[PDB]
């Protein structure tokens, strides 16, 4: 006997899927993935339904202010994105306290403009649970009330929970090969050598990223493999590999960028009153994912702001990685001159990304030819630094152009610098007695 309830208002795209509001309880028949066959109680209607829209009833998901699954510095980027102000808080499991609980804080301090603390939450004997060790409080829920009525020792009182956004609907069940007479490619994106990339929609409904390759060189069961290897990958911070079409010509369906690739973003109109912070967040989240890649051993072999893509909320991903395994002047000279290219002449493709981020698009190595770069590389010639970019993450891409391979940094270090660029290793968790 298992109830649950909906956090979001939800409608059936597929045939034998149901309908619901947010509120409304259903009982659970199968648990097999993302999709959980549940019969309504309102309906009382059997239909399959996402398992990321419910929860189960007053499991602290229910709550508006509890966030499931969020690092620390996800809560930061979430709780100073659009429809948040100041006070604009949430209570998040702990990052670093496995089995613990923290609370973030909008505030704004003149010296440095908006911030978000963070303050730990501890929890035994057992009572309850305490922020300051003078008040304590039986439930999470009464916490919440009380420093929402004055701030009780903290830099700003709490005003209302973060605007969370509904999340991307899973895709279907079964659908991994699926039938091309169930794409409607509407929109021709980007054609090159290779392949073209078309916006579509999957059945009427759900908008879609189509990659359709002209064959030849790519051969044909030699695909399956490639694609059964990158489902495997799934990630936050790497493009969405969805469904993949049978029969020759091959098409990958991926999801829909909604703002292009980050190169187009950044020499466009938007993407220029985009100041440093985000730059460096977009970095950061780049890094992220080149961190889960780097952990999983693998390489990307060509890394760019025009293979990064950006979603309608600024989220960046990675798109076709190791495509390579399936044009030089981001490419490192172990990798130009001996074929190398390793998780580290990665780095030095980033350090490049880090110079097109940082100058809005900008082609490296202005005003040069590919041989007047590589000539001069040899000459232990490295981009000098723009006008508007800081010395200190110029160092970060100095250190990314290391000659020895091995005396680069790790994407592990580069990430967790850039994560609290703005923030000493001291301040991350404000601590009040
Ligand atoms: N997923 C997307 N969503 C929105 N726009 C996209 C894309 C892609 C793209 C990039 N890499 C991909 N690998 C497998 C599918 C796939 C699709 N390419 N593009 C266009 C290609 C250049 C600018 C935007
Ligand atoms: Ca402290
Ligand atoms: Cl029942």
């Amino acid at each position: 006997r298992i109830i649950v309830v909906a956090l979001y208002d939800y409608e059936a795209i597929h045939h034998e899927d149901l309908s619901f509001q947010k509120g409304d309880q259903m009982v659970v028949l199968e648990e097999s993935g993302e999709w959980w066959k549940a019969r309504s109680l309102a309906t009382r209607k059997e239909g399959y339904i996402p398992s990321n829209y419910v929860a189960r009833v007053d499991s602290l998901e229910t709550e508006e202010w509890f966030f499931k699954g969020i690092s620390r510095k996800d809560a930061e980027r979430q709780l100073l994105a659009p429809g948040n102000m100041l006070g604009s808080f949430m209570i998040r499991d702990s990052e670093t306290t496995k089995g613990s609980y923290s609370l973030s804080v909008r505030d704004y301090d003149p010296r440095q403009g908006d911030t978000v603390k963070h303050y730990k939450i501890r929890t035994l004997d057992n009572g309850g649970f305490y922020i300051s060790p003078r008040s304590t409080f039986s439930t999470l829920q009464e916490l919440v009330d009380h420093y929402k009525k004055g701030n009780d020792g903290l830099c700003q009182k709490l005003s209302v929970p973060c605007m969370s956004s509904k999340p991307q609907k899973p895709w279907e069940k079964d659908a991994w090969e699926i039938p091309r007479e169930s794409l409607k490619l509407e929109k021709k994106l980007g054609a090159g050598q290779f392949g073209e990339v078309w916006m579509a929609t999957y059945n009427k409904h759900t908008k879609v990223a189509v990659k359709t390759m002209k064959p030849g060189s790519m051969s044909v069961e030699a695909f399956l493999a490639e694609a059964n290897v990158m489902k495997t990958l799934q990630h936050d911070k790497l493009v969405k590999l969805h469904a993949v079409v049978t029969k020759e010509p091959i098409y990958i369906i991926t999801e829909f960028m909604a703002k292009g690739s980050l190169l187009d973003f950044l020499k466009s109109d938007e993407g220029s009153k985009q100041p440093l912070p985000k730059l460096i967040d977009f970095s950061a989240q780049i890094a992220e994912g080149m961190a889960f890649i780097e952990q999983r051993n693998y390489i990307h072999r060509d890394l760019r702001a025009a293979n990064i893509l950006v979603s309608a909320s600024l989220v960046c991903k990675i798109a076709d990685f190791g495509l390579a395994r399936v044009p030089i002047k981001w490419t490192a000279p172990e990798a130009i001159n001996f074929g190398s290219f390793t998780i580290k002449s990665d780095v030095w493709s980033f350090g490049i990304l880090l110079m097109e981020i940082v100058t809005y698009g900008r082609i490296p190595y202005p005003g040069m030819s590919n041989p007047e770069v590589i000539r001069a590389l040899e000459r232990g010639y490295r981009m000098p630094r723009p006008e508007n970019c800081p010395e200190e993450l110029y160092n970060i891409m100095m250190r990314c152009w290391k000659n020895r391979p091995e005396e680069r940094p790790t994407f592990e270090y580069i990430q967790s610098v850039l994560d609290d660029f703005y923030t000493a290793t001291e301040s991350q968790y404000e601590e009040i007695p």
